[PDB]
Formats: C-alpha cells, structure tokens, sequence
C-alpha cells in the first residue's frame, strides 16, 4: 500500500512508482528509472537528516511513502487518504484506533496534470507543496496555485535563454517546431510571447507536428518544404523529442540540401551519441540548451549497499528486485548482491531535486520551530496549532546549499532560477568530436563568440536580416509591413533624407548634393564676355571708342577759322556731349556689377539718351523757320528736356523703393543637377520699354519734320545726309519688338537681351557718326 | 451528527443549521429562519417524492442531511465527509463496517463562500450541485464552475431589469449607492457594466458606505450632499440593506430637501411597511424590484403536524422545539402541540426553491435511469458505473412545473431566469396606502406609464437628459466630454448644419437662410433709373432728344436756298448722321440687359464716337488749306477712320471669346444677410479707357492746328465758336481719368460709372451742337 515511518510530525510523498497499462487496471507494470530511485534517494536523506544533530535535534521527522501509479484520479485519491487523517472527525460504528497521523506538507507530484490536480486540491486547505519534476510554466501564477514551489526551472527560463543568444548572435528570421502533447506547445507559445515583449525579433514559421501515425514519411518531406521555401531564413528552433529531430535529419541529409541551416536545440536534444547518426556534418552548429547534472556520492553508496533482509520498510524492493534481473520466486534468485554490478545503471539528474526538496522543507521546518518556540528542549505545543501561510511564507525565504554546488532559492512566483550551459557539436577541427562547452546562463548570457567555428568556417558566416544593410547614402522606413524587418526604397532625388527614416523635401531656390547630406546649390551662373556672345557687342563698342577719337580730333584746333563758323556753336557743343554720353552708356550696361550701384548706370541711358536728340530736335525746328519766313534761346529749349527727363527718374525713386535681390530659382525639373541663376537690378519689361518709348515720340516727329524739309535748295550734301539717318533707324526699331515678345519663355533671356541692346545702341550712333564724318572729310579735302 | 436516511441511491445534503459565534467554537446559536424549515422542506420533498408511484417507481431515494455552520472549513470537511466514502479504499487497522453510501449527488451550499468551496472541492470529483440561494454573480462562469446549478437568479438579471426600465422611462443620470459586503458592490459593477455594454447611460455619481461605525452620522450627510451638488441628476439607484435607506431617508426628510430626486429600489428594499416612517413624502414614486414569492400549502400542514415522538430522524428538533418556546428540561414545556399556534411564524420564500431543486434533481435521474436500462424491473448495475457529466448534462435539459406556477429551467450558464414584479408607492392620491402591482419583468420589459402617477403629476414630470434639446434652426455634436450627453455651440452664421451633428461650410456665391437649411441668394441686385441717381442722366438723354428735334428740323427745307449754299451739303450729311448717333448711343448703355445682346450696343459709343469727329478733324484741315495758299475728296478721309473704328472692334472679338457672365460673388463679411450681386458683359476698365483714348490721341493733333486759325477775317462768328468748344471737350476728357484710379475699392461701382459717363456724353454733344447751330438762328429773327 503506502510506505508509513513512525514519527511526531510526517510529510507526505508522491511518486510514479507503476506506470498506467490497460484501461481497465489503473496502474500495470513499475519503471524502474523514477519508480524506485526517488523513494530510495528520499529514505536516505530522511535517514542522514534523523542522523545529523545540525537540523532538528530533538525532533525527528517522519514520511508517508507513497505512490500515484501516474493517473490524476488516483492522484486525487490519494490526496485524500493523506487529508482525510486530519479532516475526519469520527465515525458511529463498532466492528465488534490509529494514531492521528498529522501531516504537515507534501513533497511530489512529479508530473504535469498530476501536479495541477494536487495543487488544486490542496490550495483548499492550505497545505504546502514542492514538486521536484513539474517544468510545465502553467504551475507558474501565484494568484492561481497558493501553495505550490518548485526546484527545477520551467521551460519559460529556457525560451528567454533561446531569445538571449539568437538576439547576441545576431539574427531576425526564425522558425519554430514543436511536437504533440502540452510541452512544445507551451515552449513555442512562451517564446513566441518573450519575442513579442522583449521585441526586434519576429517569427516567419509555425508548423505542428501530429502523432496519429508513425509509418507516414509525408507530413517531415511537408515541413522541410515549408521551410524551404525562404532561402533566407537559416535559424530555426527545435522543441520535439529525439525521434522527431533524428527522423528531420534523416530527410535533410536524403533530401540534398546544400543551404545547411542552423538549429538550436531544447532540453530534450541535450548532450547524447543517439540524435547522431551518419547526419555529424548537417547536424554540426546546433546550439542546445541543456540543464546542468551534478553527480552525487552518497545515495549511490547506499543503494548500492541495500539488500531484501536488510529494509523491510520499502513494499515494492521485492517487485523491484524480481522485475529487475528477470527472476520469480522459471528462473529462481536467492542472495545476489549484484544491483550494481550485473546492470550498468547509473543514477538520474532528478535524485539532487528531490534530495534539495527534502533540504528545504527540513529547513524551514527547524526555521519555524525555532522562531516559535525556543525555551523549550523537545516538541513544543505552540508548533502543532500554528500552521498554514507561515510555513509557505518560511518556505519562500530560504537560501542554503545542497548536494550540488549551485544553490537553491525561490523567486518572487515560486520557482528556482534557471541555470544552462550551452553546447555545440563540432567534428571538423576539434580533437574531440563530442559536444564542447562554449558558455553559460544563469543570470546573464556570457557566450564566447570566438570559441565556435561551425561549418568548417567564420562564426558570423550566416546572417538572416530579412533584406541587405541597404546603405546607399540615403534610406526611407516603410510601415509596410511587420516592424520586425524593413523594406528600402528609393525616394525622389531633389530631397535629402531626414533622420535616416523619412525622405522629406528640402526648401526650394536650390540643388541637393550626391550624398544626401545637403540641400544647397553652391554653382552660380554669371555672364562672360569671352563665353558668350557678349564679346561682339564689346569689340563693337571698343570700334565706336576708336571711331569717336576721330570726330572730336578735329574740333579742339578748328574752332576760330571762318569754315566752321557757318555751323551754330551751341549746337556743336551739343552733339559734343551727346556723343561722348552714349559711349559711356554701352559700356555701363555692358558690366554686371553685384554691389548697388547699378542705379548709376540706369541714368546713363535713360537720361543720356534724350540728350543725344536734344540736338536733332532744334536742328530741324532751326532749319524750318528760315523757310515759313538768339542762338542762346536754342540752347535753353533743349535745356528744358533735359530736366523732364533727369525728373523723370527721381519721381521713380519714390515710387517704389529699390530693392536689389541677387537670389533667383530656375524651377526646372528636367535636370535635377542644374542649377540656373541670374541676378539683376530692378528686373522690369516695362521699365525698359518706356523708358525706350519717350525717345520714340521726339523721333517720329523729327522724322516728318525732315521729310517736308527735302527739296530745298539751301545745302547738297547735308540735306541728303540727314534723309538717309531719318529712314534707317526706324528699321531697327520695328525689329526689337517682334523678338521681345514671344521668346521669353525660356530662362536664359536674362543675358541675350543686354547683348543685342549694346549691338543697336552703337549702330543707331554710328550712322549718325557716319553721317557726321562726311562734312570733316569734305572740309579737309577742301 | 448528520441525518442519515437508507436508501441504495443517497444525495447530499447542505444547510445553515446553526450560526457562527465566537472565535473558540465553529457554531454557536441555532437560528430558526434557515434552519430547521429547509431540513424540514427537503424531508418532506423526500417523502412525497418515495409516496408518487409516477417518479422512481420501484428504486427508492434517500439522503444525506447534514449541516455547515456558516463556515467555509467546516464545509470543506463536511463536503469532503461525501466524497469519502466512495475514495476511501481501505485502513491497515483493527479496533479488537457500513455500506459504502454511493452518492450521486449534493444540494445546497445557501451562502456564497460556502458555494465556492463546495463548487471548488466538488468540481476535481465530477459531483453535480445545485443551489437555491446562492445569488452572488461570481458562481456565473461555466469554465469556472463546470458541476454547478441554481434555481434562483443572480444579481445581473436584477441589474438589466433596472437598466431596461431606466432606459424605458428615459433617464440620463444615475447615482450609484451600495454597502459593504460582497452584494452591493458586485451588483453596482454589473449595472456599471451592462450600462457600458448597451450604451446610451452614463454613470456620474459612486460613492462607497462602509461599515466601520454605526454612531457616525457623518458620512450620511457628506453622501448626500455629495449628491445635492447636481439638481439635475433626480434618479438614484441603491443597493443597501433596510437599515441604511432608511437613515438616508431620515437624513433626506431632517435636511429639508426640496428637490425630491426619484429614488430606485433592489430587492432589498422590497415591500416592507418596517423601514418607511414618516417618509412617505419623500419615497413616494420610488421603483422596486422584489423577486415573485408563492406560497405552498402541503409543506405548511406537514410542519404543523409533527412533534417531538412522531419524527426521530432530524437530530436537532428538540433543540429547536427547546429554543422556541424558551423552555429547558427553568421552565419545562411536555407536550404542547403550539408550533403553529403560540408563534404567528410563516414559511421562507426558499422552500418552493429547495423543493424545485429536489424536482429538478430527482427528474433528472429518472430520466437517466429510462435512458440508460429500460428492460429491467429494479436497479440495473449500468446505473453505478454510468456517471459524471451524463447526469449534468441532463440536469442542463430540464423542463417541468414545480410547486409554484411558473416553470424551472437552465439556461447555457446554468442559472434560473429572473421574473421580477415592479412595484411602487403611492399614498397621496390612492385608496390604498400600500405597494401597488405596476408591470413584470420575465424576458421583455412589460410597465405601464400610464398607470404610476403618485398624484399631482404625470408619469414623466422629472426630467433628466444632461442637456436642454437645443432645436433653434443650430445644432452640432462635440466630441469634448463623455458621448453620454451632448453639448451644442452656436456656430458662424454664414452656414448650415449637415446631418444634424456639425456645421459644414456652404459653397460661396450665396448668402444662407434663417432656418439653416439652405445656402442660396435668392435676392438679386438690379439697376433702376427711379431708384438710382439715374434718373437725371435718363432726363438728360430725354432732353437732348428735344434738342436734336430742332437741329435737323431746319434742314429739310432749307436745302436748295441760295443761304445754306455757303456751307459744304457733304459736311453738313457727316454732322447730321454723327449727331443722331451720339444720341442712340446714350440710351442703349443705360438701357441693361441680361442677355448677351450688348454686343450691338459697344459699338454705338466705340464706333459712333468716331464719324461724331469726323467731320470736325476734316473741317479744320479745309479751312486751313485756304489759309496756306473736290467736295468728294474729304468724304473719302474721313470715310477711312471709320474703317479702321469698325475693324478695331472686330479683332477684339477674334482675340478673346465675348462671354457673357451675370454670377457675382460679394465676398463681405460685415453683413452675412446682405448679398451684393453685379452683372455685366465685358466690364474692364482698361477696355472703355483705351476705346475713349483714341478719340483723345487725334484731338491733340487737332487743337494745334487751330491756334493759327483764330484771327483769321473770313468768318469771325465761325472761328470764335469753334475755339470755345475746345476747351470745354478736354477738361470733360481731363477729369475722367483721376476717377477711376482710388475710387473703385468699394462694391457699389458698377452702377455709379455708367451715370457719369451719361452725363459726360450729353453736355459734349450739347456744346458742340450750340456753336454749330448758332449761325442757322440768324436767318430766322433777321
């Protein structure tokens, strides 16, 4: 039935000691690898605890043994038997007792469902409980199981580790796979859950692995093509079993796959010769995650020391004896002493959890005892009334060291911290072909990167980013998409980008640069003589310098000789000046000065232009009035004009004010790179234009007025002279406003209208030039 | 100990038979409100239920009553004490038994925490269990609570009763108030929730009642004037016990409330004459919900007709006969037979709730056992191994008639529906001081407004919406503030509303309306010679049409005298055309029509300006020939201008299409009502300026030519009228233009400019009429 050690205060024990069979017994055949093992590991600590004097002096500490046959129904039952000695309060019959049995705590329930079920029914009358086999991270909410701890971490500390080193490593694009029942399920769940929460890392694949048949073959070649199907991602993890990763092996290495991906393996691959079988060189670079094993010397010595005569206590040795070396009370044994010697059994990794469950719960026992009462040598009455959240409270706040070297502790939640070594499978380079220690994880991930060589090459060989670096000079975020990996495009190249995140404008009225750092046009456009064809109207107006040092020759010296006294001297010093005004005008224009002095230039030829035909108007008017029938009057008339139009420009100063802008904007989009600017001076078409158009009415009427004045005999070659200049000029003049109009619709007239201006200034004063060179020649002849 | 009943199918038991005292003992004093009935009820239930040969004809039904205490652990161990019997497989120990008691299954746990833990403890064995006053909201989840039922409904169905007859009677605000305990808070979360989840109600008032003191009287007057801050909040909603409505009415009645918020009443408040006293004013009008009560006759004359030697089963009957009638055997009490006669006790309205549960239960079964095994006279052995979730599922499918009228069923939850009758107090106006029967709540809101009036006011008199209905032409949403009550702004003038909830912009070009439904300027703007300043232009034009009925009326006569024959008959047919042309003109542009017919009228001053100067231009240059030293040869000049007028108007047509525009948009913001339209055909002010200037450019041409002309002794009265007319056409001409420019900033000068230009047409044409026709009047007085 159930192992029972006389003692004042017991605890109860849950263990698988059979295994569930048919459906109709509820437990048939024991295992031998968690059946017997645990119950004995627990006598010998409860023995070593009753013998050293360090814990519990003077007190003893008893058990109940006791098995569950791994069934939740008779997990149940049995939670009962061990509640009902202190919940029953007596019974009205007589056949024609036993001692109370006062349980204090628990110590089992190494499986799942079993352990749920134990902790939901004792949550209910506050009895504490440590597993020592419970890794499920459902028994993990404290809200949800009260009294409930654990000594071995649960697999959410190995999903963290996992999430820790694909995170250092370097990586975005991982798969994950998972076998049947309630553990890889919950392992890719709470992954799936840290990734999300921690962030910078998504997952690409989730396939599930069914178990309704095992001759299939079809459902592995579906999920290595599943996976296949993405070159780039080359990291998947593992949450199955040995068969599951040794048969994907097998269709990896029979399907010729030249990618070799990586793996990460979970618990359950650990550090074994098996998973490996002929698949060394696909299989090499797998990172698994294994808890740490500690060996222990003394419980080996004492089963091994064990015999049928000398424990009685144990029900089911003689089973376990039988069942082990195959012999029934037709094969007889009598007195072998051979358990370690005929079997090569070797203890397992769950003999120092159950060793450190008993630890702690001894120690927070004597913990109690002592706090409570301390005046008293044996067993005080205090200690059996008080009971319940005090000793999960004492259980929660203890720290000591056990059989292993590591510690044991229990968080805020309840369970004991994780704590992994990480090994990788290495066959080329290393010695050893066996799996070699690269780091640990306990609290922080500590991972030698320069230790692990796999694939017979560079560490960082493999890189799943999702997409290149993408590092042009420019780079734009699309949300697009999951935010785990990004997507670049090219934005338009007239803008720069903007916090390496966006491409936003930059301010117009210039040009970006090549490398995206800058929005600023430093090219200027400025006019040239030598490259345009400005180089023309220069050499003309240098011509007119050398024609003009002509006529005003012979007038310094000829101006007292009764030849020259025919011709008015007021009308002489006149077209003197006029002359000499003009020349100065074509070359002001010609220069293109950047600093303000331009409004000195304008009145070169907006003033000095009247004055040229200041002469010519009272020329005619003087030569009319001898035919209808005070050389000071003609001078003050033409002295008149002069000031309307010197007052012209003054009332244009107060007008608007002269502002001077040098910036321009082409506004081109044909070519992004050019940049086309131009600065000029009260840029104004019809500025120009009338100020052009008030010599236009002086002009027509000198032209009629020296048409009615042909024919009369007073002078051969001047007469024919001045007919020839009135119908020349007007040609010219007729020209200029076609091609004005209708070509400035482009942005390169800025310098092609000063060009061909400077070109008709000079022509319109060298026929008059000409005109006035023939009388100088005459008279020099003559 | 616990009642036991022998049967070979038993079920549990439940029931507060004794009340929680102090610390020391678990349960003290007995209580006889919920004691000894519901035991004495289920007993009862059983015998009737083993007397109807109809239900369980040949298998006999026993059970298990047993008692709680009012303790959550003393349930535990009495539910445990159930399960036992079956669980419990054996005891390795002899003293020097009874029949297993097979359970099926267990009714009861009154209370809330009790059911939990039954529920809890029961749901881990797969026990049913039904509950007949276990009204706490929280045993409402099916997850949570798989193997569990109730006869009587929650709190949830009270709280949609309210909500929905709120929302009937239309309410906006509601005053949540509850007490301490685990019944008013649950119920004012799930009003609050279901507030939430239908929408359209808000709460704006929770305060909280503990229960700390019961000689305060503070707190009560801070809730109430925590209430009183809003007059307009009148509907009020509580939760309490009698104890605190009835303080808060004492505190309501001694502050001297005028408003008089309505009040709403839980089934708490019921109907109960205790709680009101002197408050009848201020609770008139208050709704209460109170569950349907039935009262049954067979359990009453079955409690009346045992005493102390009939019945022995029931282990505390002597108890309760000893506390009742206060007798110990200083009094001795033998015999009575008063029960029913001394005490005026009358039976709880749980009995016909525990009688339906002990229905629905043994229904159940019976069933079960039809469908299970049907070919056997007795207990068929299928029975015992067939249980769990078949005899819950068929629980869930019931249908039948209780002791009660109204019907017991499960719904997917497992709870009873809830049937409530509102009730209500009036005392001012009805012939009855007491509760009056208003409307039923079973699935659908079924109340009568018309029949609750609590004298001197209709049904509706208290108003409670958050807002005034705002309906004044303007309305519109803000989404500021909670969407419970809605807030209306006064927005611009210058548009409508759009869907009723904001205030949308309307196209421009028209004015809106008053009522905010349409955008449209209905109202136009037309010219009117009475009503405008253009009646004296019209009176102008009208006078010089006398005038020109003098001019030509000479002229038909006089054609072939020997007087006229001086002047040319080719200028005298230029200026007869020319004057009645002028005259034509002034009339079409005062004229203004809609349609595009001012084309033919542009033409009138454009074109008939032209040959009006015509044949004053030729007339000066013939009579100043003569001075210098062929009639058809002037008739040719003058008849090419004309030309050239009408083919100038012509390319004006071919440059731009003469479209026709009447829509005018006022844009002024000063008066919103006021909208300013102007319609008219070509209006630019450049165009009338430049048609007007040609006549100018060939007057100045003109004027010079006749300053020799003055002197001249061929006709003095001749010259010296044309000299005066000069003067007087360019100072008409001179003031034209300074007008326009600085006047045209306002909207009204689009009727403004056509009077003047009226006038200036007529006083040219009168003078130059006067000069002309001053020599004709010669002939006639002399």
């Amino acid at each position: 039935h159930s192992i029972r050690i006389e003692g004042d205060v017991t605890l109860g024990g849950l263990f698988p000691v059979h295994a569930k069979g048919p459906s109709g017994v509820p437990c048939g055949d024991i295992k031998r690898e968690n059946g017997i093992h645990r119950l004995e590991a627990m006598l010998y600590a409860l023995d070593q605890i009753n013998s050293d004097p360090n814990l519990l002096p003077n007190v003893t500490l008893g058990a109940r043994i006791l098995d569950t046959c791994s069934r939740d129904t008779y997990a149940l039952e049995q939670s009962l038997t061990f509640v009902q000695a202190l919940i029953q309060k007596d019974t009205s019959d007589v056949r024609c007792f036993v001692k109370p049995e006062k349980v204090v705590g628990v110590i089992g329930a190494s499986g799942s469902s079993v352990s749920i079920m134990v902790a939901n029914i004792l949550r209910l009358f506050q009895i504490p409980q440590i597993s020592y086999a419970s890794t499920a991270p459902e028994l993990s909410d404290d809200r949800r199981y009260d009294f409930f701890s654990r000594v071995v971490p649960p697999d959410s500390f190995q999903a963290q580790a996992m999430v820790d080193i694909v995170k250092a490593l370097g990586w975005n694009y991982v798969s994950t796979l998972a076998s049947e029942g309630s553990y890889g399920e919950k392992g890719v769940e709470s992954f799936t859950q840290i990734s999300k929460e921690a962030g910078g890392l998504c997952i690409a694949q989730s396939v599930r692995i069914p178990q309704e048949r095992k001759d299939r073959t079809i459902d592995f070649d579906r999920i290595i093509k599943q996976l296949l199907d993405t070159p780039n991602s080359r990291a998947v993890v593992i949450f199955a079993n040995d068969e599951d990763i040794k048969q994907i092996l097998a269709a990896a290495k029979r399907a010729d796959q030249v990618g070799h991906f990586l793996w990460v393996g979970s618990d359950s691959w650990g550090s074994k010769i098996n998973p490996l079988h002929q698949h060394e060189d696909i299989a090499e670079g797998a990172i698994t995650i294994q808890p740490k094993r500690a060996t222990v010397e003394g419980f080996d010595a004492y089963f091994t020391s064990r015999t049928l005569e000398n424990n009685r206590r144990n029900v089911w040795f003689a089973e376990y004896w039988e069942e082990n070396f195959n012999c029934k009370l037709d094969r007889k044994c009598t007195g072998q002493e051979r358990i370690g010697k005929d079997s090569n059994y070797e203890q397992e990794g769950k003999v120092q959890f159950v060793i450190d469950a008993v630890y702690a719960m001894a120690h927070a026992l004597h913990h109690m005892n002592k706090d409570l009462c301390a005046d008293y040598r044996g067993v005080c009455p205090e200690m059996e009334q008080a009971g319940g959240k005090k000793l999960l409270k004492y259980i929660r706040n203890v720290n000591f060291n056990g059989s292993a070297g590591t510690p044991v502790m229990f968080n805020k939640n309840g369970d004991a911290p994780g704590r992994y070594d990480i090994f990788q499978y290495q066959t080329t380079n290393t010695s050893n072909p066996g799996y070699r220690l690269i780091g640990q994880w306990t609290d922080e991930l500590q991972l030698n990167i320069e230790d692990m060589q796999w694939g017979k090459g560079v560490r960082e060989i493999p890189a799943s980013v999702c997409t290149l670096p993408c590092k042009p000079g420019q780079r734009k975020k699309t949300q697009k998409g999951t935010p785990c990996c990004w997507t670049c495009e090219p934005c338009d190249g007239y803008q720069y980008q903007f916090d390496e995140m966006t491409c936003q404008h930059c301010p117009y009225d210039q040009r970006p640069n090549e490398n995206r750092t800058g929005c600023q046009d430093i090219p200027i456009i400025k006019l040239e003589w030598h490259s345009p064809w400005a180089v023309i109207p220069v050499f003309l107006a240098m011509l007119g310098i050398i024609a003009t040092i002509f006529v005003m020759a012979t007038f310094i010296r000829y101006n007292d000789t009764p030849i020259v006294r025919a011709s008015g001297r007021e009308l002489s010093y006149v077209l003197l000046t006029g002359i000499f005004l003009c020349y100065i005008i074509t070359f002001l224009m010609i220069a293109k000065p950047d600093v303000a002095v331009c409004s000195f230039r304008r009145v070169f030829l907006g003033l000095g232009m009247c004055i040229s035909y200041a002469a010519l108007l009272t020329k005619t008017y003087r030569i009319y009035r001898i035919f209808e029938q005070s050389p000071t009057s003609q001078l003050a008339i033409t002295s008149s004009l002069i000031s309307v139009q010197l007052l012209g420009v003054f009332i244009w100063f107060i007008v608007d004010p002269p502002n001077i802008i040098i910036d321009y904007d082409e506004h081109k989009t044909m070519n992004p790179e050019q940049a086309r600017g131009v600065l000029k001076c009260d840029i104004t078409d019809l500025q120009i234009i009338c100020s052009l158009g008030y010599s236009i009415l002086l002009m027509v009427t000198c032209t009629v007025y020296a048409f009615k004045t042909r024919g009369v005999p007073e002078n051969f070659n001047e007469a024919k002279y001045i007919g020839f200049t009135m119908y020349t000029t007007c040609i010219v003049w007729l020209a200029f406003i076609p091609i004005f109009f209708g070509t400035a619709q482009s942005a390169e007239k800025l310098y092609i209208q000063t060009t061909t201006l400077t070109i008709s200034m000079n022509l319109s004063a060298s026929v008059a030039l000409g005109m006035l060179y023939m009388p100088k020649v005459y008279i020099i002849i003559f």
